[PDB]
């Protein structure tokens, strides 16, 4: 996250880190047994790490749980990043507590101008490389679909939305992929792609979760 702030430990309790020997993607806990992330985060041998703040220090509220099953969206297209969403099932149920909490699926889509919370452990500089070890947070609004389509002609689908600031300076970035975008207490977005980070007239692009709730609910009940 570029231009954000330190969230505070476990102030974002649905936040997970996907770990394959190292942190490589964010994710969101949606119930005690299931995590949602980005399809581009797909890999084998994933361990899900819950209750994290500093991802390099064991602080006492962590739960480390291997994934039993991963399900990439059936229509995920790696070239265009359409349908950039995946479900991960935990080998054993997480223990929910103040520090580890699930986030609610939306009942409707969010409107442009709605304020959202984006979080993650990704790079914090737009120019350089600097990875934080504590969770960073950014408040950002959903942009109008026409600002979004203007920035990225021919690349935005109905399953994507843009959020951030056209002036640049504040954005998600490398290492934040798969993480949550929470607006009005509901998961509305997944960190998906962008061009650079925090560059002018290049806002972040997010998977539009409100389009997938039926698929999510049907898939978790069948697996
Ligand atoms: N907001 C953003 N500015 C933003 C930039 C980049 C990404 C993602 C995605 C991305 O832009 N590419 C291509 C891919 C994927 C890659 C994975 C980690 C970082 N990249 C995500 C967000
Ligand atoms: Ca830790």
């Amino acid at each position: 996250i570029v231009g954000g702030y330190t969230c505070g430990a476990n102030t974002v309790p649905y936040q997970v880190s996907l770990n394959s020997g190292y942190h490589f993607c964010g994710g969101s806990l949606i119930n005690s047994q299931w995590v949602v992330s980005a399809a581009h985060c797909y890999k084998s041998g994933i361990q899900v790490r819950l209750g994290e703040d500093n991802i390099n220090v064991v602080e006492g509220n962590e739960q480390f749980i291997s994934a039993s099953k991963s399900i990439v969206h059936p229509s995920y297209n790696s070239n265009t990043l359409n349908n950039d969403i995946m479900l991960i099932k935990l080998k054993s149920a997480a223990s929910l507590n103040s520090r580890v909490a699930s986030i609610s699926l939306p009942t409707s889509c969010a409107s442009a101008g709605t304020q959202c919370l984006i979080s993650g452990w990704g790079n914090t500089k737009s120019s350089g490389t600097s990875y934080p070890d504590v969770l960073k947070c950014l408040k950002a609004p959903i942009l109008s679909d026409s600002s979004c389509k203007s920035a990225y002609p021919g690349q935005i689908t109905s399953n994507m939305f843009c959020a951030g600031y056209l002036e640049g300076g504040k954005d998600s970035c490398q290492g934040d992929s798969g993480g949550p975008v929470v607006c009005s207490g509901k998961l509305q977005g997944i960190v998906s792609w962008g061009s650079g980070c925090a560059q002018k007239n290049k806002p972040g692009v997010y998977t539009k979760v409100c389009n997938y709730v039926s698929w999510i609910k049907q898939t978790i009940a069948s697996n």
